[PDB]
């Protein structure tokens, strides 16, 4: 792709993260903690999964970024709405504001309802994200293999403004302990 030139400079937002996550200093990586992390309820906050937000809000143009996913067994990652449900169960669909791909159970899949099966020869460890607002559609890229399509979301519905979104999922097996990471430009 040539997606690169519309790179932006994405923080995490803590006011709406997970209260177990571990967010860096410098607001570019999160990881999972291994118990409650001393912050405040708010009404922000994702209650049931270890999500967060990218502090940036669009609702025009063009923009890309790139997330580290070095030995992870399962996370979510993509955009959504800035309205997106925070409290209790939700599924990761165009339907509830999310335009998501992720990985689970060494499968990698779309957030679509019902989701779509990804077909990738060369596991990422790092991802590209491009949203074109104008034109409704949201593309994810294997960095890893030259950049090469994973999944494209087309006639996107927005319905408002739009923010990163992340999932750094569960540790229940001890092995997805890892963080997600915001590459540099
Ligand atoms: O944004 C949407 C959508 C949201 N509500 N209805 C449709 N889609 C992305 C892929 C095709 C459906």
């Amino acid at each position: 792709h040539h997606h690169h030139h519309h790179m932006v400079h994405i923080t995490l937002d803590r006011n709406t993260a997970n209260s177990w996550l571990i967010i860096s200093k410098d607001r570019r990586q999160v990881r999972m903690g291994d118990t409650h992390q001393n912050v405040s309820d708010n009404k922000e906050r994702f209650s049931n999964y270890p999500m967060v937000l990218g502090a940036q809000r669009f609702s025009s143009g063009k923009m890309y970024w790139e997330v580290d996913v070095t030995q992870k067994e399962a996370w979510d990652l993509g955009v959504c709405r800035d309205s997106v449900q925070r409290k209790g169960q939700f599924s990761l669909s165009p339907e509830n504001g999310f335009w998501t791909i992720w990985l689970w159970q060494d499968s990698y899949e779309a957030g679509t309802s019902p989701q779509t099966t990804l077909h990738i020869q060369v596991p990422p460890c790092q991802i590209g994200i491009f949203v074109d607002y104008e034109a409704g559609v949201v593309s994810f890229y294997n960095i890893t293999d030259h950049g090469s399509l994973i999944y494209t979301f087309s006639e996107c519905v927005f319905a408002g403004p739009l923010r990163p979104f992340f999932n750094v999922g569960f540790n229940y097996s001890g092995g997805n302990a890892a963080p997600l990471k915001l590459c540099p430009l």
